[PDB]
């Protein structure tokens, strides 16, 4: 089989038994994009804590039967791209993240947590399969731990997140070697040059079996309790029957045992709320001045694509979601709402920092795939590995009049499944900006400003930066009007006046002289950078395995040697006489789904190429090899 797939373990000896690369889909299942450093800039919004931190636990991929760990040829997706106000993401789903997940998260700085579950359950299996877990060798050193610090290192994943949920008479005497089990762990990690971090559910007590405090308290402290300078938990997920005394106990516990109570995680139980719609007690977690006193988890936020029927309803449940019913994260949530958007409560962070950043909003997801501005795959897919870096603020918007509206657009784009439209009846003259990154990049004499966009008639357009860490736009060499015309065009700007200055934001500005109907410009691609070189081809380019369904559908999985340059890598086929692409990847061994051929190909072999998307935005040369069908069509 050449589909890759999810890796799952039916038994602690199964686990024992693995081995780094002993699995053929090892090659893809490896995460490829290491994690992302990241800057908290200004704050925003008034209300909003650099303390506060949220971890999602998130079930993140297809449920279908025989779906891949890479994603699939379908549109709708958790194509989560809210990043900037994420501590960490936990993968709920199963043991170790697939590479989709692992590779968006790290792009855009987050790291990614398998689960380790123990079922709720007393069941004499369950207790025993939780006491297997925790078996030591001679030295006291944990062998699971081990496999899991292993897996951890090879796959590219950020540790994990456990639910201890077993109870019992095997269970209860087992708070120490559970607590040990997590301070050898990260020894074992460090000693293999990957430190690990560990989350824990409020469910196991130290000394008397499940329990849910709701909270850190009397019977759970011990699996935060600082050891030396180590701890065994980093994060505890409080469940959610939290409340107001329950919280004041969590803090001064945390105290108390010389914690941070921001590493307290108050549960959010979204899969029965309904996401945005869940009723939460704010009022017992808010603070005298509208501030979060505690860290917020959300619990199956994935819910929210049930929510709306389409890929597009998705982002758009998700901005109410993370920013607010209000729209903007600088604004406060509306008097008629009970939700408060994270971003209201919650301070961003930004993985723009150094001295190249690229974006063309690659979400992981679209109902076609563009290339420069032309569909070049026809059809939809996820494949997350390829997420980009979205705007920091969704949507941050002044003007003196109207505002447009932004969104995402699925309908055209320049480089992936979407651009951003903004869009509107303008009524009259207008000046207004729209907000997008907070960044942190270093201008030196070499660097350019490259931007992809469209539309605009009617309107003057400017891309705008701020050389302030307070977000001010008073620079004068600071501002590039774009040259507007119908179709996509891709332009240079010389940034070499701003040399020795660093970018902290990216605006845009809109001037409208009169009234426009239907106004709308798009934003395709935006990098900044010192490189504006085309990156290295790929070299030994290969389809390495094949798998016919007839003589004009296949599946293969082809491999080749890339370079530090490339930030991800598309794959195509020749069709008759058009390149089309397949799908695209992080990684250096990518799996084809369908290789097609039309009823009158010529033939027994057709083309397929591969090219370098560069850090910098721009395309290697491709490389190319040649299927062979062994058959014609007919």
């Amino acid at each position: 089989t050449l589909k890759p797939k999810e890796i799952k373990f039916n038994s602690w000896e199964e686990l024992l038994k693995w081995e780094p690369g002993a699995r053929e889909d090892d090659a893809i299942n490896r995460g490829s994009v290491v994690l992302a450093s990241r800057r908290t800039g200004h704050l925003v919004n008034e209300k909003a804590s650099k303390e506060a931190k949220v971890q999602a636990l998130s079930n993140t991929n297809s449920k279908a039967k025989d779906h891949a760990s890479v994603g699939g040829e379908e549109f709708k997706a958790y194509a989560f791209d809210y990043w900037q106000y994420l501590d960490s993401m936990v993968f709920w789903e199963g043991l170790v993240p697939t590479p989709d997940v692992i590779d968006a998260g790290h792009r855009n700085g987050v790291p990614v947590y398998g689960t380790l579950f123990f079922n709720w359950s007393n069941s004499i299996a369950d207790q025993e399969r939780f006491a297997e877990a925790l078996k030591q060798d001679a030295d006291g050193s944990f062998p699971i731990a081990r496999k899991l610090v292993d897996m951890a290192k090879y796959y590219g994943y950020d540790g994990y997140f456990i639910n201890q949920e077993t109870t019992g008479d095997l269970v209860k005497p087992l708070g120490e070697k559970m607590r040990q089990f997590m301070l050898y762990s990260k020894e074992y990690a460090a000693k293999v040059n990957h430190p690990i971090k560990y989350s824990w559910y409020d469910a196991m007590t130290y000394n008397y079996g499940r329990y849910h405090q709701d909270g850190l308290g009397e019977y759970n402290y011990q699996f935060m309790q600082p050891e030396g300078d180590k701890v065994p938990a980093d994060n505890f997920f409080a469940n959610f029957n939290w409340d107001k005394a329950k919280n004041d106990y969590t803090i001064a516990t945390a105290n108390w045992i010389g914690r941070n109570p921001y590493d307290v995680f108050a549960g959010l139980e979204l899969q029965q709320g309904g996401s945005y719609k869940t009723k939460v007690k704010w009022n017992d977690i808010l603070d005298e001045n509208g501030k979060l006193r505690l860290s917020l988890g959300l619990f199956a936020p994935d819910t929210i694509t049930s929510l709306g029927k389409t890929g597009e309803d998705y982002h758009k449940n998700e901005d109410i979601f993370f920013t607010g019913y209000q729209g903007d994260p600088t604004g406060q949530k509306p008097g008629d709402k009970d939700w408060y958007g994270i971003a209201n409560l919650v301070a961003d962070r930004t993985p723009a920092v150094g001295n190249t950043f690229t974006t063309s909003f690659n979400t992981g997801h679209g109902k076609k795939w563009f290339v420069d501005g032309k569909v070049s795959k026809d059809s939809e897919w996820n494949y997350r590995s390829v997420s980009g870096v979205l705007p920091t603020w969704r949507w941050w918007q002044t003007s003196t009049g109207e505002k447009l509206r932004a969104e995402y657009d699925f309908t055209d784009a320049y480089n992936g499944g979407n651009s951003l439209k903004f869009s509107g009846d303008v009524a009259g003259k207008t000046d207004q900006d729209v907000r997008l990154y907070s960044t942190k990049l270093e201008v030196t004499e070499k660097t350019k400003l490259r931007v992809a966009h469209k539309g605009g008639k009617g309107s003057k357009v400017y891309m705008a930066f701020s050389t302030t860490p307070d977000y001010k736009f008073d620079d004068a060499d600071a501002w590039k009007e774009l040259t507007l015309s119908d179709n996509w065009t891709n332009e240079e700007f010389d940034l070499s006046s701003l040399a020795g200055k660093t970018i902290y934001a990216v605006k845009l500005f809109f001037e409208h002289e009169g009234a426009v109907k239907d106004y709308q410009f798009n934003l395709g691609q935006l990098t900044i950078s010192d490189n504006h070189q085309e990156p290295q081809s790929p070299t030994s380019f290969s389809v390495v395995k094949q798998s016919l369904k007839n003589a004009q559908e296949a599946e293969a999985v082809v491999q080749f040697k890339g370079n530090k340059d490339a930030d991800f890598y598309e794959v195509y086929e020749k069709d008759g006489d058009s390149w089309k692409l397949l799908t695209g990847s992080s990684s250096t061994t990518i799996y084809l789904p369908k290789v097609s051929r039309s009823a009158s190909a010529q033939g027994t072999t057709q083309e397929l190429k591969v090219v370098a998307v560069g850090k910098n935005g721009v395309r290697s040369e491709a490389a190319t090899t040649t299927f062979d069908w062994g058959m014609t069509v007919k």
